[PDB]
């Protein structure tokens, strides 16, 4: 059954405060793919917390979603909270009618999302309110649907729920392409050197935390670019080595520029989870940020490091470039090798972590920068 | 009317906890001069946390606050909180004595301001505490007042309210002045180069948290210094680059002393707001801490990043210095040039952030470094 | 009297989550010696969490244990919550059943600890779970007995219980040891150059969280290595420079190699307070991190900085190591100086800080690196 923990709106203003405005699943509340037929989805044992209010599931099957009629549609499996309904006292024990496991449409679920609205909500308070837990596709009638986690829901960072890392990566090594401006590659393939003359596409670690970032879905930018899901100030930590970098030799060392910076680009709008609204940033918000600014110094291998701390918008790509000039001869930082023999990061990796809001007078005074 | 939400003190001293024993107004509770009056001071709905209670404004005006027989005087308007009173539940229906609107002077806010007495203190509990929220200068008969928000005491950093940035800035470029030690302007004006031979004192973005820190409001250290208002481990982060360092040309390169300090200095008291008290801090505590210590390497410009934690006290003022030799043509880092073609800071930023307490055994612990 | 605050089940697992999880002492509870005999154990009043539970020590002697028959044995002064006894309310007032303070011994309190087992825990659920306080050694008959307070078990770090500073020095200088591999002594003794010709080991300021991390015990070890207490995502940050560090002098520069590592290494178990089993961690995990890695400069003094976020186990040792070449002619960041005349780090300092948990899924996600 479908049961509430203290199910009362002043004390889940309180709980929803504590858990940081965080909603989402504590434990549990998986797909059960052994006891889901073509008339039922069933969902494991958990506990979640919706605004504040304490939702369990209480062994197989835990819990039996009605699925009769669905088919040929890609669903939401939400968690819903309506506060228009009336739990039934029965047996002086409790049905919890205020509580449903249902199938929505992506426009209904953004209308009614925890992410967006509240029950709490002091100009727009709300009556109900959803939490998306899968995308259900289901298919031809007789079958089984297939599904997807929306982890971005699931809590497991569970001290500071709302903050902390939203991605980072081991150290990595990238071959540095011959060009004035281009992408560091952050999201887990590198162009790795591995001889004297050839570099290959390499995975190396990397996590993000889905509800404050994602991969970019386009061709062109998944290597390279994340989208932000959640407004704030954060902190962008580098640290690395630019290694066989370019140098005109002493004839004094001739030194050449480069720079790295971190970027945020806004152009495309509902990059966001469920396509939802990219937040709009203040006027006269940065786009580019020097992290790293300095010239060649003549050594085979030459270290840097930068923290930032930057502001960044729900929807926003966020990526990090490299930058220098393109005459090996005078100006490049980059040199005419390949390989372990062409100019290249190396141990090169980078945390990114939400340390901030951008609510009330924050946005205008702290989001601009 | 002034309600209370959960006014018992068990209750109050687990909320407090969770605030992370900050007191402030959450929403609202601003000054309505559309309905504020030569007798009245109108304030606008909202809700409130003090010490781990509740307070709620409950629609035009909203809350009013008789100010007859108020005149020629600078007074706090404070929201007070008296356990010593009762609350009357006449219509079995509140009317919260315990809650009051009121007008006090500075040393008897002091005497009873939250962030130096409390309710629930272990020493020396307390009956009677006050939040101000307004600055009232109460002009001549028959007007209406002037005002200056109380900032430090109204959230909006919500999810870590005790911590988090205190103070942070974009990239910014100041010209270095030919002088052994100088400090680096932190608050918003820097000198930046903008011509061969010329600088010009430019405004940079830059955010402050009322809570954590204030501009010094001395002349000679307003551009540079920092007023420290809570006790704590800050992390201090700051990155950019020296362009047109100065060193001996080969005739092998003469490389050129230069630091980066951070500093504190409590030899001033009351620089807390309201002339608050500093808090002392244990003996041998640090004074200067190096950040950055190197050389010029013969190049145009040349970055550095540094990350450090440091104690910092309620009271203490904190700035970043620059020091160099003086001599042009054999130990100073900076050169004979103006404007860009002069040595300066290029892209630089920082950003200061309370990451620790000092509380118990870490004040003589943690708290002399 | 013992007292419980909140003494239901539901509030403590509610109030156990808002203390991020974590139990201990919030005031007091330390030990009255003045008040302690042969027969009897004094304790001064205080106040602790335990699992969400609040417990209260109500004035001298606040409390007593019973200490008749104990002698010879070192044992563990603990605090204990049995959900299996009753509280009597007698006086329409409670005496408090389901609270104890007692003796264990370190195989039984690590069986019932709250750090390692829980009563709202989801696969296995207890009803007795302890907090231990000191170390008690018990002499020969009649005699009072020797005790060490259990730090780890004392909230006083209070807004992020769970995170925070494991640990953090001041600036120190260090003489390099002329070998290929070393370590660079994190515990509070650094080789300290102090003339043109000799250092001096010499105490610096250091401070360690022990709810967080510990100094290694092993004579080998100790100078060096923290033992972790804590599974967690953590922060590590260095700065400092490389002093007097060694080039081929032109005849161009010939810069010499070295870097800087971070290091852990889990193949001792055991080592984790009251030689609790460590936690394993993933197939494929990390050892040794780059955190700065580049050739000498040709300069006096050389700046660098690092910060790196990176998993670390309960159990684990964490070191830093400097690794540079052997031969001084040709490949050594080293020369064979001594004292201030030999290369030395300069106004090193570091700080690791708990920035991440390591539950769920980002134990293989997020813990490898
Ligand atoms: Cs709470
Ligand atoms: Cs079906
Ligand atoms: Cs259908
Ligand atoms: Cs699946
Ligand atoms: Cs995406
Ligand atoms: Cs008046
Ligand atoms: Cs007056
Ligand atoms: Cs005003
Ligand atoms: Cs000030
Ligand atoms: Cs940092
Ligand atoms: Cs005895
Ligand atoms: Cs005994
Ligand atoms: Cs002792
Ligand atoms: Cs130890």
């Amino acid at each position: 059954v479908l049961k509430g923990i203290n199910f009362p709106e002043n004390e889940a203003s309180i709980l929803d405060l504590a858990m940081q405005n965080r909603s989402g699943v504590l434990d549990g509340m998986t797909i059960d793919i052994l006891n889901t037929t073509s008339n039922q989805l069933a969902l494991f044992h958990g506990t979640a917390v919706l605004q504040g209010y304490g939702i369990e599931i209480t062994g197989a099957p835990d819990v039996l979603v009605d699925t009769t009629g669905q088919s040929n549609e890609t669903m939401l499996l939400c968690l819903t909270i309506d506060l228009n309904q009336v739990n039934v006292p029965s047996g002086t024990a409790v049905d919890y009618k205020q509580i449903r496991l249902e199938f929505l449409d992506v426009p209904t679920l953004l209308k009614q999302y925890w992410r967006d609205h509240s029950l709490h909500d002091l100009i727009d308070p709300r009556r109900v309110i959803s939490m998306p837990l899968y995308w259900i596709t289901f298919g031809q009638t007789g079958t089984t649907p297939l599904y997807e986690q929306i982890k971005s829901n699931y809590i497991d960072n569970s001290g500071n729920p709302a903050y902390g890392i939203a991605a980072r990566c081991e150290n990595f090594n990238h071959f540095i392409n011959k060009v004035a401006v281009q992408s560091i590659p952050i999201n887990g393939v590198a162009n790795r050197p591995v001889s004297s003359t050839a570099s290959q596409l390499t995975n190396y670690k990397v996590w993000r935390n889905p509800y404050l970032c994602s991969q970019d879905p386009r061709d062109k930018f998944a290597p390279d670019n994340l989208v932000i899901e959640e407004d704030g100030i954060y902190r962008i930590d580098i640290s690395g080595s630019i290694n066989i970098a370019n140098y005109t030799f002493p004839a004094r060392v001739g030194g050449r520029y480069f720079q790295i910076v971190c970027a945020r680009n806004s152009s495309a709008n509902n990059l966001a989870e469920f396509g939802a609204e990219q937040h709009l940033p203040p006027s006269g918000v940065w786009t580019r940020r020097v992290l790293v600014g300095e010239y060649t110094a003549g050594m085979t291998e030459q270290a840097f490091s930068s923290v930032a701390t930057i502001s960044l918008f729900k929807g926003d790509n966020f990526f990090l470039q490299f930058e220098t000039g393109t005459n090996t001869s005078r100006d490049s930082a980059y040199n005419n090798g390949y390989g372990t023999s062409g100019t290249h990061l190396r141990n090169f990796s980078y945390t990114l972590e939400r340390v901030g809001d951008l609510n009330g007078t924050a946005y205008y005074d702290n989001g601009t920068f």
